[PDB]
């Protein structure tokens, strides 16, 4: 149908059809008379997966022959989403499969909807890892993603009576056609035990063993025949585990305890919970991964070359135990001297920070590490002692610096600061957007920057244009390709060529047509699967991201209520119709976040049923926001809400997805919004509110929310409506906690940005009244979105941290 989706050759289509029928028969053990839609999905997945095998085997043998430096990306989260369409896109198989299935009497899009998301992440950090894997393969890097194969991913969100309910994400129930179990590469991981000091070195003894079984998933590069590996570990009890009939049976049942390690993803976004099971998960991935790395390195004794052949990237502090684990193996097992082992470790490891919120930073109680990982604790103490001796030599007499920089935090319970460990043990430390990286050097890691300035870098985040343009918005990808060709898909900077089309009447019409079609398609999705009715001609105002106070969904809520109150005051006055869509999951134990969701639905309940409002304002909570839903709503959006308090959103990546897909942005100068505005021009961005400096000034003075309440009559009305039970008639005090927080303990200064936000939103509505000028500004955004390709980001990691050169060169098919 459309060019960017590839060729549908006679030979290919015939071969796809016959292999589809072969799998339906031999693999699924079905015929066409009994086959269900799910059977058809699986037959297709197997048909496509067959095309990966040859390339996968030859990519890995190529790495064996050439022996390039290997990149190991360690993460507790990989938010992959669906794999079928992505695989077809990267293999140029989409049109061929579409044709083949069409001739078999099947709709491929319908089959694609059957696949479960691989929801092995919470949000931004997990999705970044996924985009990164795609870019690393597309850039021909010898890269491996290493993580955990959770049996249960991020929970499925159900909304019941306006409240979030959680249910287990049983994503493996029907099987996963995209993984290959590798039970022959199973490795032991050790826990507990004790440290024994012998004549020659320390020994870690009397441990309990859990097995780590790897599952490999292919990661195809974009049309370069490269297929890299994501290896995810699953926990397995050894056969003699816990080994009378009651006794025998119980011993077998108790194997569950060991296997619980990989059972479920911790559902916290930007928060630290010091649970033993989480620590076990963190060590489990680290221990199994490092053994795999060392084994592969030896199959190339001399560890001087280790950093020349290995890079380990730590996705935040979650796999920070890689540092003392590498030291443990090098010192205790390989018998290297401390100083050499340390040199190797530092040159191998690099650390990426993803948040400055203090509650999110990992600080593990010493007593936990003492029991679970006694040898690692000893190594951490030794690292700390040697590190502090260095600090003391550089800043003599600065006793407070010593305590501030210590890996060991004193207090009620002694804790290890994992971020401090990571900085000490890495040759590179980076933030994820220019403003964030500057904040790291100026505030939370200031002491470390002063000691080792060369270590600190920036690597602004990005998104893959494959999933986030070609896959989810083929219509836009096509109208761009018609003008500037196809090369932009792996060279997004080429989108700048679209600037010469900003006055092109045909292109303006095409951009606007593509958006309208996307909005119609999404409006049809909402009716079919949720029976909700929306005006497709209205401005699609969307805020999708995890529910957190710093992201300020509440500020959005305040604007929504302002609009409703204004309509009610002057009903027969024209307003630009809006569909306000808010979606995202709340962490199960985050009360305030759960209250915010209830508020959103409560506002919708009132607004959506007021006859005076009509089709002029609609408020919808998008249930179960996840990668597959993002691929649907983002292409349909007109306005992207990126309204975090300045200095709180490290980067954001949802922002980039919207920019690439033809939405305009209303946002604070926070995270990557700053660079987005810089790329597009501030005239082409709806910027409002406090900058970081303004927040700092307010903090010095003290933030008094009452001041705003007293001086803004429209804000007073909203608070009074909330408190009185206007939005909860049967439970008048339902939102008392929200009001109290806003008035008395608001860390994120919702009121301080209220006036500027509402004013800015009026300017959005004004522009939307002029479709031609709206679209022209959209073109200016898409055209300057190139910087935010994860290909750019990965190329920078490669050259500036890993010391490897990216390549767009094809491997033979
Ligand atoms: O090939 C497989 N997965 C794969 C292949 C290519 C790309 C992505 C995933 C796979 O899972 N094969 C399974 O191996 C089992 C033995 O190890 C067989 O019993 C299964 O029938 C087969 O599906
Ligand atoms: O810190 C994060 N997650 C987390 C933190 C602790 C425990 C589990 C997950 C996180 O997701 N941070 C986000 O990283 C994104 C990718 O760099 C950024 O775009 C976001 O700004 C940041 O909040």
């Amino acid at each position: 149908q459309i060019s960017v989706r590839g060729l549908a050759g006679v030979e290919n289509v015939t071969e796809l059809k016959k292999n589809f029928n072969r799998h339906l028969h031999f693999t699924l053990v079905k015929d066409r008379n009994v086959a269900t839609p799910r059977d058809y999905y699986f037959a297709l997945a197997h048909t496509v997966r067959d095309h990966l095998v040859g390339r996968w085997i030859r990519t890995q043998q190529h790495y064996y022959e050439k022996d390039p430096k290997r990149i190991y990306y360690l993460s507790l989260e990989f938010y992959m989403g669906r794999t079928l369409q992505n695989t077809m896109v990267n293999l140029a198989l989409e049109n061929a499969c579409d044709e083949a299935t069409y001739q078999l009497g099947l709709d491929m899009e319908e089959l694609e909807e059957i696949e479960e998301d691989a929801g092995l992440g919470n949000g931004g950090l997990g999705r970044l890892a996924a985009c990164f894997l795609d870019s690393m393969a597309t850039l021909g890097l010898a890269a491996y993603g290493y993580g955990i194969r959770y049996e249960f991913g991020i929970f499925n969100q159900k909304i019941c009576g306006g409240w979030q309910m959680e249910e287990a994400d049983d994503w493996l129930r029907y099987g996963n056609p995209w993984e290959k179990a590798r039970p022959e590469f199973t490795l032991p991981v050790h826990f507990y035990g004790r440290v024994e000091h012998t004549s020659q070195g320390a020994k870690w003894v009397d441990t309990q063993v859990v097995l780590a079984m790897p599952y490999d998933t292919p990661v195809p590069g974009y049309r370069n025949n490269v297929v890299n590996t994501m290896r995810l570990w699953s926990a397995k009890a050894p056969n003699d585990f816990n080994l009378n009939v009651g006794g025998y049976i119980q011993a077998v049942l108790d194997r569950n305890l060991a296997e619980n390690i990989s059972r479920v993803l911790y559902p916290n976004d930007n928060f630290f919970e010091g649970k033993e099971l989480r620590l076990k998960q963190e060590y489990f991935v680290v221990a199994a991964t490092l053994q795999d790395i060392i084994r592969r390195f030896k199959s190339s004794t001399n560890f001087d070359a280790f950093p020349d052949k290995v890079a380990i990237q730590l996705n935040d502090t979650h796999p920070s135990l890689a540092i003392p684990e590498l030291m443990r193996v090098l010192v205790d097992l390989e018998r290297l001297d401390w100083d050499k082992a340390w040199e190797v470790t530092v040159k191998t490891c690099a650390y990426t920070n993803h948040t400055v919120l203090p509650e999110a930073l990992e600080r593990w109680p010493v007593h936990l590490l003492e029991t679970l990982l006694p040898r690692h604790l000893q190594i951490i103490y030794e690292i700390n002692q040697r590190f502090l001796n260095r600090v003391a030599a550089a800043f003599p007499g600065d006793v407070d610096r010593l305590r501030r920089m210590s890996l060991v935090e004193e207090g009620a319970v002694k804790r290890i600061n994992m971020a401090h460990l990571c900085i000490a043990g890495s040759h590179a430390v980076n933030g994820v957007a220019r403003i964030h990286s500057e904040i790291l050097k100026k505030t939370i890691f200031k002491d470390f920057y002063e000691l080792e300035p060369h270590k600190f870098q920036n690597k602004t985040n990005g998104i893959t244009p494959r999933r986030w343009l070609v896959l989810c918005n083929p219509g836009l990808a096509e109208i761009i390709a018609e003008r500037i060709g196809e090369e932009y898909i792996s060279d997004l900077d080429q989108l700048r060529k679209l600037l010469s089309y900003v006055d092109d009447e045909a292109f303006i019409r095409d951009v606007a047509k593509v958006k309208q079609e996307n909005k119609l398609k999404f409006a049809a999705y909402l009716e079919r699967e949720y029976k909700v009715h929306i005006n497709p001609n209205s401005l699609f105002d969307v805020q999708v991201k995890r529910i957190h106070e710093y992201k300020r969904q509440l500020l959005n809520c305040l604007h929504v209520i302002t609009l409703y109150n204004r309509i009610k005051k002057e009903p027969n006055k024209f307003v630009v119709p809006r569909t306000v869509m808010i979606g995202g999951k709340a962490a199960p134990g985050y009360h305030m976040a759960k209250m915010i969701i209830k508020l959103i639905t409560a506002i919708g309940d009132v607004v959506n049923h007021d006859p005076v409002v009509g089709d002029r304002l609609r408020v919808i909570f998008l249930e179960n926001y996840r990668v597959s839903l993002a691929e649907k709503v983002i292409p349909a959006a007109d306005l992207s809400e990126q309204i975090s308090t300045a200095g709180t959103e490290a980067s954001g990546t949802g922002n980039m997805k919207f920019m690439l897909n033809g939405a305009l942005t209303i946002g604070t100068m926070d995270g990557a919004n700053v660079e987005m505005a810089e790329e597009a021009g501030e005239e082409n961005f709806f910027i409002f509110g406090m900058r970081v400096e303004d927040v700092d000034r307010l903090d010095q003075r003290g933030y008094n929310a009452q001041e705003y309440y007293d001086r803004i009559p429209e804000l007073r009305q909203i608070i009074e409506q909330l408190s009185s039970g206007f939005f909860s008639p049967k439970q008048p005090d339902l939102f008392k906690d929200i009001v109290n927080m806003l008035m008395h303990h608001d860390r994120f200064k919702v009121f301080a940005d209220y006036e500027e936000y509402v004013k800015c939103q009026e300017r959005v509505s004004a522009l939307y009244k002029n479709p031609r000028e709206w679209t022209r500004m959209v073109i200016r955004n898409i055209a300057t979105s190139g910087k935010f390709s994860s290909d750019r980001t990965i190329a920078q990691y490669a050259r500036e941290i890993w010391g490897v050169e990216p390549s767009r060169q094809r491997l033979p098919a």
